[PDB]
DNA sequence: TTTTTTTTTTTTTTTTTTTTTTTTTTTTTTTTTTTTTTTTTTTTTTTTTTTTTTTTTTTTTTTTTTTTTTTTTTTTTTTTTTTTTTTTTTTTTTTTTTTTTTTTTTTTTTTTTTTTTT
C-alpha cells in the first residue's frame, strides 16, 4: 500500500480497529518486531 | 472596742483535650538483563546463458452427483427502550508579566557569662 491509506483492521473477536498507516512503526531490513498491543486497543487473547 | 458576714486566689490534683514523637503501605528510582543497529569478510549463496528429455494440456466422447428445484417453519434479524461509556462546551483555578506594600535568614572574629554533663 501507499503511506497515506486507512486501515480497517479486525481481530480474532471481530472488533474494528481503526488506523492509519502513518502509525506503525518502519525500521530497515533487519531485526524489527514492534509491539502489537500498544497501538490499538485490544484484549489479552485477540490477534488482527 | 470586740465581734460577725462575705469575697476571691491559692493549697491546688485530676479529667479532657491538644501537641509531638512514631513507623505499614503503594509509588519512585538505580541496577542488570535482554531487544535493536552498523561494519568485515567469508565461504557461501545466488543471478543469468545454452542443451536437454520430459509430462501435462488440448483434438474427441462418456456419465453422475453436484446443480436444478419448491416449499415449511424455524430464528436470526430488526425495532424499541434503557444503561454505560466516550467525547466535547463550560467553568474554575493557577501562573507569568511590571511597579508597588511589607518582611525573613546562615556564617566569621573575641571575650564573658549561663547551663548541662563527668
Amino acid at each position: 500500500n501507499t503511506h497515506d491509506h486507512i486501515l480497517c483492521f479486525s481481530s480474532r473477536g471481530r472488533v474494528y480497529s481503526m488506523k492509519v498507516y502513518q502509525l506503525p512503526e518502519a525500521t530497515r531490513g533487519a531485526r524489527g518486531r514492534p509491539i502489537v498491543n500498544l497501538l490499538p486497543l485490544e484484549q489479552d487473547e485477540r490477534i488482527t
